[PDB]
């Protein structure tokens, strides 16, 4: 048992590195916690936890359409803010959007 809202894989942009690691993100109504596998019988410790209650979900991507074609990359992107700015890429739009919007009803501060 657990208090898990939503969890999935998702990929996050190093500020540093140029280039993205993936993790597996548990958002409960606290932390959006990072953990290195899906395991959560015997992976049990985040590798990082997000306090929810000083972020905020800004931006996110355009879906790819007639109307705004996205040419450059994925358009499953968002931007989670803290009060600097983390860059998350899910494996749709759509997806991205389940989270987003997940994030946006916890975060309203």
């Amino acid at each position: 048992p657990f208090t898990e809202i939503k969890s999935g894989f998702l990929e996050r942009r190093s500020k540093f590195l140029k280039s993205y690691s993936k993790g597996y993100y548990v958002l409960t109504p606290n932390f959006l916690h990072e953990f290195k596998t899906a395991d959560r019988k015997k992976d049990l410790v985040p590798v990082m936890s997000l306090a929810l209650s000083e972020c905020t979900v800004t931006e996110h991507s355009r879906k790819n359409s007639t109307s705004s074609p996205n040419s450059t990359g994925s358009d499953a992107k968002f931007v989670l803010h803290a009060k600097h700015n983390w860059v998350f890429k899910a494996d749709s739009y759509e997806s991205m959007m389940s989270w987003f919007d997940n994030l946006k009803i916890l975060t309203s501060t």
